[PDB]
């Protein structure tokens, strides 16, 4: 029975406005309805993992999973099984997987995090979970981000307090965010970012939106402009959105977008938005396809539809050598030639370098760069052909050619990481001098870049 290398993921987002479902939600995990639609053809294939994001869901965890294993029964004939269910509040993820899959997940992580002081702590943060599939780790997220038109940076605030503080996947990898732990993260929720126009154009947008006239409202989202300007989700990926805004509607019917302000919601309109969505981020040249992007039509208790994605993900084996796992297998190297960070700080500590790879026994410490000053007022940190050489495991190269090299650049005054990013070991040759490149971040905004070249030796 031989080890996937690839598997279909369904991510699923619905905020059920406190209400109970209506009994058919089978659409939901059959990507029917509006956008980027799954064929017909494949409505009995189960994908392989089943990810649920709900926000202000009003069930108990026993309730939600027994819709949610009757449902996908139905559709499928297969019982699944259950990986990871943690709430926060009302808002909960729910991570079932075919039961052959029950000995290829392993190292389940569960975490939320509350955002906001005082106020706004209590019902707004996020809850996620990770686990390995054999030689991949995946990552999901599921956020309620703040509420209102005019509250943008609020939502972009809570994001990085999310990707900080939120403690999933190898504890080992210390010096780096949820935004580099895994092979696959993706990130869903209410994100409640709005169309930003006038009030007084909503009957114009209603009416856009009957049309089937998206560009003029998707160029006014503020989750794709803060992207754009790099305020929010730097480095993470999206399907194009084709399908009507899923918020606010009238309840029982989806004739009816309800935005004008009630003392129901604090005396504000809320405009046709994209709240509910689906991004994600992979390491560098893995497999990742988005095969589904849309919303329902029939689920209609809540004044949000649930939103469906669909991915297609690389995966790899739990590989073991004669030598690796367990030693070195000294037929393997990689060397790091001319290579030099490029950092927005003005501090001016020596920094040093710590290589992180599930290819390597443990971390890697290099010695100290050399800090020269940028043309244009940058640090440039110099490691020339300093850096120690790294000891993979295994040398084979159908095993090697498949993984990634994290990096951390550190303060030696502070031990604090000033920017981290990832290296592709998926190379065009070995044995051959050969450019990288990654952006770093810190907190998830960039801080610079790493660059220089690689040359790496497998067994073949
Ligand atoms: O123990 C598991 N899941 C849960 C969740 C709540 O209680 N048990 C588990 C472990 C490994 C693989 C799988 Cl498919 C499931």
């Amino acid at each position: 029975q031989p080890e996937p290398d690839m598997i279909t993921i369904f991510i699923g987002t619905w905020n059920m406005g406190n209400a109970p479902p209506p009994k058919k939600i089978t659409s939901w995990f059959l990507s029917k309805g509006q956008g980027k639609t799954r064929d017909d053809s494949a409505d009995y294939i189960p994908h392989d993992i089943y990810v649920i994001g709900t926000q202000e869901d009003p069930l108990s965890e026993k309730e939600w999973l027994e819709i949610l294993k009757h449902s996908l029964q139905e559709i499928t004939s297969v019982t699944f099984k259950t990986v990871a269910i943690h709430t926060l509040w009302n808002i909960r993820i729910v991570v079932l997987a075919k039961p052959e899959h029950e000995n290829r997940i392993s190292h389940i992580c569960t975490d939320n995090v509350k955002t906001g002081i005082a106020n706004t702590l209590g019902n707004k943060g996020a809850v996620g979970v990770s686990f390995m599939f054999n030689g991949t780790s995946l990552g999901f997220v599921n956020s309620h981000l703040t509420s209102g038109s005019e509250k943008k940076l609020r939502r972009n605030q809570n994001y990085m307090n999310i990707l900080r503080f939120l403690a999933l996947g190898d504890k080992k990898l210390s010096p780096f965010n949820i935004t580099h732990r895994f092979t696959h993260l993706f990130w869903f929720g209410d994100l409640n970012y709005r169309v930003d126009l006038p009030t007084w154009e909503a009957e114009t947008i209603i009416q856009k939106i009957k049309q089937q006239q998206y560009a003029d409202l998707l160029s006014h989202d503020q989750l794709l402009t803060e992207r754009r300007e790099q305020k929010v989700f730097l480095h993470f990926e999206e399907e194009e959105i084709t399908f009507a805004p899923t918020y606010r509607f009238e309840r029982l019917t989806r004739d009816k977008y309800a935005y004008t302000k009630q003392k129901a919601t604090g005396m504000k309109y809320n405009l046709p938005s994209w709240c509910d969505r689906v991004l994600w981020k992979s390491y560098p040249l893995v497999h990742v396809v988005c095969q589904s992007y849309g919303s329902t039509s029939d689920i209609m208790t809540s004044d949000h539809s649930p939103v469906f994605a669909t991915f297609e993900a690389g995966v790899t084996s739990q590989f073991v050598s004669k030598n690796g796992p367990g030693t070195v297998d000294s037929q393997g190297q990689i060397e790091f030639l001319r290579c030099y960070a490029t950092l927005k700080t003005k501090s001016q500590t020596k920094f040093y370098l710590e290589f992180h790879s599930s290819c390597l026994e443990s971390f890697v410490k290099s010695q100290e760069g050399e800090n020269e000053e940028g043309s244009e007022g940058e640090l440039v940190v110099k490691f020339g052909e300093t850096l120690p050489k790294l000891k993979p495991i295994i040398s084979d190269p159908e095993y090697l050619l498949d993984q990634h090299i994290l990096i951390s650049i550190k303060s030696s005054d502070s031990d604090e990481s000033y920017g981290e990013g990832c290296i592709a070991l998926r190379l065009e040759a070995t044995e051959t001098q050969l450019p990288i490149y990654t952006p770093l971040t810190h907190h998830g905004e960039l801080t610079g870049h790493f660059q220089g070249e690689i040359k790496l030796q497998t067994s073949q």
